[PDB]
């Protein structure tokens, strides 16, 4: 379920060339939407600082700096990452320091952990640690997180998907390497994870239909978090061979040709219900993946499919939940992604409308239960942590990357 999107479509025409139409309804929301970007982004920035502060209060100070959760998704690493994003935007070195203090606590709390991914496990802790240390200029701290990251091993048991599986660990490696700008994690190690991914996908899949196939919890999920999209997405970020490229292209075509009559995407193989429009399941996560296919492959099929997935988000993507995983902050990135790809200000405008909706309405909507605020209300993936993160990323919308998804 979604709020009906009755927000005004983007107007390309230069008006005013007045005169401001008198009978046109002008509330606080419409005034936000009309705002020129410079002051609109400054406004969202100030709001995001208050959210950020609130999140730091609750997850760090109130709790007396004690760490139970730890991971990016719902735990304290979500807070460190938000602090990191804030540092990236503001260059406030106190944000980076606090970041590192949160990481260190997460590290302590994550020994004994068997979680291996960026978003849900220990590779997330180590890769942020190492990147934050590099920014700070602390080489010894860097080596130390780098050694912990390099000690990670993958049970033959692991799944393939993003939250718990190999695409997830491999995502962390790509993230670490891109940011340091070095082969910090070994290219042979990353290539080996890739080959295991194609091996299993090819074994369970049929060259006739979907050339690559996976299962998590015995389910054949299509989406970003546990499905085909998230895996293909990660694979596009590495050096494929020609037949690997065909197989990734193939799996993505398969999904395009086989979506709902509404243009939304199935949660999992033969599902009979068109209901979810989330990053985790549905159009939003898949759109982000097609945008990436579009950038790498430059195919009409992918470009147009990405745009079409964007229309499903535009009409149904205004979820009654605030967050990144399955909410408005997370669906905003669909428009940001389309904007990065096309440079078409209509897509910026669409991200601007979802962000304005959240700033104008979210507090009121959450506090009277018409918007769900996340089970962990201050987490990165469920709570307002992710709204602050999205808000901060609007400051420089062409540099905005869905956290733990886009590289
Ligand atoms: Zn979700």
């Amino acid at each position: 379920r979604f709020f009906r999107n009755e927000m005004p479509e983007f107007v390309p025409e230069d008006l005013s060339g007045e005169e401001e139409t008198v009978t046109e309804c002008k509330d606080s929301l419409t005034k936000l939407l009309s705002l020129p970007y410079k002051s609109f982004s400054e406004k969202l920035h100030r709001y995001a600082l208050s959210i950020k502060d609130k999140v730091v209060w609750e997850t760090w100070e109130r709790s007396g700096k004690r760490v139970r959760d730890y991971n990016l998704y719902t735990g304290v690493l979500g807070t460190a990452y938000l602090l990191f994003k804030s540092y990236q935007v503001t260059r406030n070195e106190d944000d980076l320091k606090l970041c590192l203090e949160n990481v260190e606590a997460c590290d302590v709390a994550s020994r004994d952990s068997e979680r291996v991914t960026f978003i849900c496990g220990y590779a997330g802790v180590c890769a942020l640690g190492a990147v934050a240390a590099k920014c700070l200029g602390d080489d010894q701290l860097y080596d130390r997180y780098l050694a912990r990251f390099r000690g990670i091993r993958l049970p033959s048991d692991l799944p393939y998907e993003l939250l718990y599986g190999r695409a997830g660990y491999l995502w962390a490696c790509l993230f670490l390497n891109k940011h340091i700008g070095q082969e910090s994690i070994s290219s042979e190690r990353m290539r080996s994870v890739v080959e295991e991914i194609f091996r299993a996908g090819r074994q369970l899949g049929n060259k006739g239909t979907c050339p690559l196939m996976y299962e998590w919890h015995g389910k054949r999920y299509w989406g970003a978090a546990h499905g085909l999209a998230g895996i293909m997405n990660v694979l596009m970020h590495t050096e494929l061979e020609p037949d690997e490229i065909k197989d990734v292209k193939g799996t993505l075509s398969y999904m395009i040709q086989n979506r709902f009559p509404s243009g939304n995407y199935l949660s999992s193989e033969g599902s009979k219900s068109d209901r979810l429009v989330h990053w985790c399941h549905g159009a939003p996560g898949v759109a982000l993946t097609l945008v990436k296919a579009a950038q790498v492959y430059n195919t009409k099929e992918f470009v147009e499919a990405a745009m079409e997935a964007g229309e499903v988000v535009w009409s149904r993507g205004l979820l009654k939940r605030v967050g990144i995983c399955h909410g408005i902050s997370g669906n905003t990135y669909v428009f940001l992604s389309l904007y990065r790809l096309t440079r078409n200000p209509k897509y910026l405008y669409r991200a601007k409308a979802f962000a304005s909706f959240l700033l104008d309405k979210s507090e009121k909507l959450i506090s009277e239960g018409q918007m769900h605020g996340g089970d962990r209300p201050f987490s990165l993936f469920e709570g307002i942590g992710g709204m602050a993160y999205m808000l901060l990323d609007m400051n420089d919308p062409t540099q905005a990357l869905f956290p733990g998804y886009e590289l």
